[PDB]
């Protein structure tokens, strides 16, 4: 009278993972607080092998020793009320599973603490969504890695499975360091999301594109090197109609959210003194695209040029392309050198090239542009930044004509490009021998006597400037 | 037997502020940890009233109560350890005073658990240096309102005094408001400095200028509506010269670092959700101009364009003074928009009309730019940007024309513009009624089935988008 593993929290993801684990032929209790969420998956798995628990004795005492327990309650309180009512209840050994998308220093401060009373905590990143969540969702756990290898068998069966046969699912590293790798990958996705945004702004405000030739737009890019499963999406988006068989997409109200993750990775960032200067100006696009009451007013009494081309609309074209295309890459190198800095500072040990199956960029699909990440690493494990690799080297230099152009007429025609500017800036910065810091440097020097260094001689130096 | 005041932590930064307060009139006791700096303090201030001490005890035995003891220790956890030596020797009703570089968070944290055991903690910033601590700093003080009333003779009599006879020190507001403000003004001047440095960037790399065209240029800036402390030292820096008559300035390696305060400022707007653009991209500046060795590699793999101006040089420093002014007028409308938001999610009631007094900008100088900060916000309270005011708005969509050039031939060739950019980008965001948000809608209502809202029509949708 035992069953294999549990899940506590029975919401669309919760309920989606036991079924999952179910399909593969493992027993499966299940528990939640609310006790009309359990009975109601009851009378939807009639013919599924899931055993309903009511009380959190009998959902712990129904699950064989060591316990595997996977928790998909809300993030934050809810998830330490129910850790902490399970831990009386717990033996030595057993394994709690945090699916939830948790802030790593949760996870890291949880782990720590049940691992003095000798419970294993894992951080497992999950996703996906509902749909990825019931099929096969990617998964990235953190944690005990004996408490890992006593479940990767449940996390391999239920996991996607990739064109490689391989499932998406890999040990990530300690404690809080699936679900870190879990939000830098989000964060590079938002730096995608308001790249292609930028795209469309450009081809939809300046060269005055239909929805129909923005779609087929995205479709051709996503043929060729920019082949992501968000181009791919995007492409379809921009096809789906309305009641008057307009495009749907021009009448959703233009205010984007976040559920987190966008702010902690760019927080995480400047703790790490990375520049993550793109995601970071995605993450501060969606919040200034809220304020949309404000922005509407403001744009009755800020003036602007009014956007104008007279040239070659369809090699503008291909410049936005490049532009797409190259500032995707410097999103990359500098998510990527984040990655690296935090695997130091934090001593996981982390394997870049093991960190590259991203799901909005193509998962399960093995994008081209996920392989070329992982070996860049992998050629080359003491890699400093993704921009001097030999391939993304050759495309960066080759593309930065078409980005500047791009940025260039953006800012004449009164287009913001805060992701387009970051990448060209990112690159300019970042290529520079020679930089005006040795200004500040001198402003720091009077103000505040922070000394300096200099370039010809050794030691630090004091100036009395005036 | 007893003094007035007290002061622990004899660095330089402590002991000018002991010899401040003691100028004035008032009786001083002293205290460091390690006795060797008290001893030679004694040995400087031979004909002033310094009583030095030697234990914590005898320390809070020698001041009169209420007690007012002024900490000035190392920032962080030294801070915590006084603190919490202190406290079993304090009695109820005495004052302690943090003028460290802290973080707001930890006054806040110190504030509320020292009130539980009858204690007032104030949280005050100092700015000025150290040559600043010993004349006259500007002191943002944050805490218990009635205790700062009975450190305010004291802190009027030390603070500085602006060109209009009053003493730049203002009750901000309860715990760390005083702490918070200090770092956001620190982060207006971040991004300050690297618009100065993006102009001398420009002047120098695709000018041409001379080292006295520049100093003469910012002395010419200094003459005008850029009036600021800043502007006026950035003239006098390029005249300094070295031993055989070269700028000194161009000899400094341009590895800028910074002491926090520019990470907590714009981890805090992250977290306020305030788009701080500017502000945060001086800080990820200074992350760039670190990694100096990798950028000389990075010179020698990544190539650009070679920055030629073949225009009238006159007509483009002038456009480059009036990108340095709006860009200015654009940090500064993210600076206070951050600290209405902290405001309000604090509980601090603070009234940004006082709190245009910033150290580096002409605060002791009333700078006209600090005065227009102020009228604005007296004259409208609930404006929720400075963009919006009327002197602010007509000079920024004056200025757009020439802030647009600058930035486009700065990328056009290779010349790093991550502050002028993010200007021009936050200008044309926030005038712009309608933003690419929608497809960053429409791309999360699939992936993640967040669902959105429409322009035409109210309520929440859903969409199966293939
Ligand atoms: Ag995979
Ligand atoms: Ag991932
Ligand atoms: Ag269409
Ligand atoms: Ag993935
Ligand atoms: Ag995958
Ligand atoms: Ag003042
Ligand atoms: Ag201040
Ligand atoms: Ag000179
Ligand atoms: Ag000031
Ligand atoms: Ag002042």
């Amino acid at each position: 009278m035992t069953q294999q593993i549990g899940v506590i929290g029975l919401a669309v993801m919760g309920k989606n993972l036991a079924w999952n684990i179910e399909s593969r032929g493992y027993s499966v209790s299940v528990f939640n607080r609310s006790s009309e969420k359990t009975d109601l998956m009851v009378e939807e798995s009639k013919g599924k092998n899931i055993h309903p628990t009511y009380s959190l004795e009998e959902f712990v005492n129904s699950l064989e020793k060591p316990r595997k327990i996977l928790l998909m309650v809300q993030a934050g309180k809810a998830t330490d009320a129910t850790i902490d009512s399970l831990l009386p209840l717990l033996d030595d050994g057993d394994i709690l599973i945090d699916g939830g998308n948790t802030n790593y220093q949760d996870t890291i401060r949880r782990n720590k603490a049940l691992a003095q009373s000798a419970i294993n905590f894992i951080g497992m990143g999950v996703s996906g969504g509902e749909i990825g969540a019931l099929t096969g969702p990617s998964l990235m756990p953190g944690g005990q890695e004996e408490a890992y290898n006593k479940v990767a068998d449940i996390l391999d069966a239920i996991a996607a499975k990739a064109k490689d046969g391989a499932s998406c699912v890999t040990y990530i590293g300690p404690n809080g360091a699936g679900h870190y790798v879990k939000m830098v990958h989000n964060g590079i996705e938002y730096a995608d999301m308001q790249l292609i945004a930028e795209s469309y702004a450009m081809m939809k405000e300046l060269l005055g594109m239909s929805h129909e030739d923005i779609a087929q737009t995205f479709k051709d890019w996503n043929a060729g090197e920019l082949e992501s499963y968000l181009i791919e999406i995007t492409g379809d988006i921009f096809m789906k109609l309305d009641e008057n068989k307009e495009a749907l997409v021009e009448k959703i109200l233009d205010t984007a959210g976040q559920k987190g993750t966008g702010k902690w990775t760019s927080i995480n960032a400047l703790e790490l003194g990375i520049p993550l200067t793109i995601i970071t100006e995605s993450v501060f696009a969606r919040f200034i695209s809220s304020i949309k009451e404000e922005r509407v007013n403001a744009s009755k009494e800020l003036n602007g040029p009014k956007a104008s081309f007279d040239g070659d609309k369809k090699d503008f074209l291909e410049k936005i392309r490049k532009a797409l295309y190259m500032s995707k890459i410097c999103s990359y190198a500098q998510g990527f050198a984040q990655m690296r800095k935090a695997s130091e500072d934090n001593e996981w040990n982390l394997k870049l090239g093991d960190l590259a199956m991203i799901w909005r960029e193509g998962c399960i699909i093995r994008a081209q542009f996920l392989q070329k990440i992982k070996d860049a690493y992998d050629n080359n494990p003491g890699l400093q930044n993704l921009l001097l690799d030999p391939y993304f080297k050759n495309i960066v230099t080759e593309y930065q004509d078409a980005l500047r152009d791009v940025v260039a007429t953006g800012v004449q025609n009164g287009v913001p490009t805060p992701g387009f500017s970051s990448s060209i800036n990112y690159y300019d910065s970042y290529r520079a021998a020679d930089l005006p810091a040795n200004l500040i440097q001198a402003q720091r020097d009077y103000f505040g006597a922070h000394t300096y260094e200099r370039k010809d001689k050794e030691g630090v130096f004091h100036t009395q400037w005036i």
